[PDB]
DNA sequence: GGCAGAGCCCGG
DNA sequence: CCGGGCTCTGCC
């Protein structure tokens, strides 16, 4: 007869995917060799509402299968397309939660909902007129949101307020930008990163203020577990890089223990200046960064 | 963590 | 204006 493989083979190929793809993709999820011919066209007709081509949907499902193949619910799927499409949202925000966050359009309509409502009140309550630019801006910004409860949005945005001392201004930018993704943290770990900074660049000798300004330069420094982020400044002051130098350029953090360590020990260990040079290439990318120790050693 | 395009700023 | 070096920024 004709197997669970042969509906999504012919399934696929009518929608323009190489008999390569096809079989990648099938490696990959079992389950979705499971869902109907039914199914699977509504899914796609309903993908479509979104993004423009068949070809676009299959680059998705080739670097994302489950992103396609996880829920069968198109009746929810379709519901949070109208719903999210009504309060405004764009087909460009609409393509980045498709492709970031998936899920949430397997969400709980009542779920987004919630969230768009909030959305709502805080553009409101931050002194804007029509919160419609906030909201799309957020969402656009971070597209994981939809996917968060509100209390964590809203702990953590109170969080960011009062630490901080931020206004209605401040505070708008911040979560528009720089710490936009630390809203989708657990409020506890928010809680507990910052303290633990806090209490780690004390003891190395900093003031409130030159702390505040820290983490305000480079919010996603608190994504770091504890341990990580106190062990990585402690390496970066036995190659004597100084705590300043470390608070001036936040992102060389964002190099791992063994990275930084090993790329001073060629810039110092060869003949440079560490305590003059700017440590930004310090986390730059070895193409980027082979090539200024180049001009460097003249 | 690594990476490099887009755009920006500086010496020329 | 222009040619390169760097940052900011957002994808793998």
């Amino acid at each position: 007869m004709i197997t669970n493989e042969q509906d999504l083979k012919m399934f696929l190929l009518s929608k323009g995917a190489s008999k390569e793809v096809i079989a990648s993709i099938i490696s990959r999820y079992p389950r979705a060799i499971t869902r109907t011919p039914e199914n699977l066209s509504k899914r796609w007709d309903l993908w479509r509402k979104i993004v423009t081509s068949d070809l676009e949907i299959v680059n998705i499902l080739e670097r994302s299968p489950e992103s396609f193949f996880r829920s069968n619910n198109n009746l929810n799927l379709e519901n949070n397309i109208k719903f999210l499409y009504s309060v405004g949202l764009t087909r460009k925000c609409l393509c980045r939660l498709l492709t970031n966050a998936p899920r949430t359009f397997s969400n709980s309509l009542d779920l987004n909902k919630q969230m768009v409502e909030f959305l709502q009140a805080a553009g409101l309550s931050l002194g804007h007129n029509d919160p419609a630019d906030f909201v799309r801006k957020i969402i656009f910004k971070n597209p994981f949101i939809l996917i968060q409860s509100t209390k964590r949005v809203k702990a953590n945005i109170e969080f960011l307020r009062s630490t901080f001392n931020l206004n209605s201004e401040e505070l708008l930018v911040l979560i528009c930008g720089p710490g936009a993704e630390i809203l989708d943290l657990s409020n506890d770990y928010a809680r507990r990163s910052y303290a633990n900074i806090k209490e780690k660049l004390f003891s190395l000798g900093c003031t409130e203020e030159e702390v505040q300004k820290f983490v305000l330069s480079y919010p996603d420094v608190i994504f770091l577990a504890e341990k990580k982020f106190n062990d990585k400044i402690d390496c970066l002051m036995e190659e004597n890089i100084s705590i300043s130098q470390i608070i001036e350029n936040p992102r060389v953090l964002d190099s791992s223990i063994s990275t930084l360590k090993s790329r001073i020990k060629e810039l110092v260990n060869a003949g440079c200046n560490l305590s003059t040079l700017n440590i930004t290439l310090l986390s730059w990318s070895k193409k980027r960064y082979e090539a200024k120790l180049k001009k460097l050693s003249r």
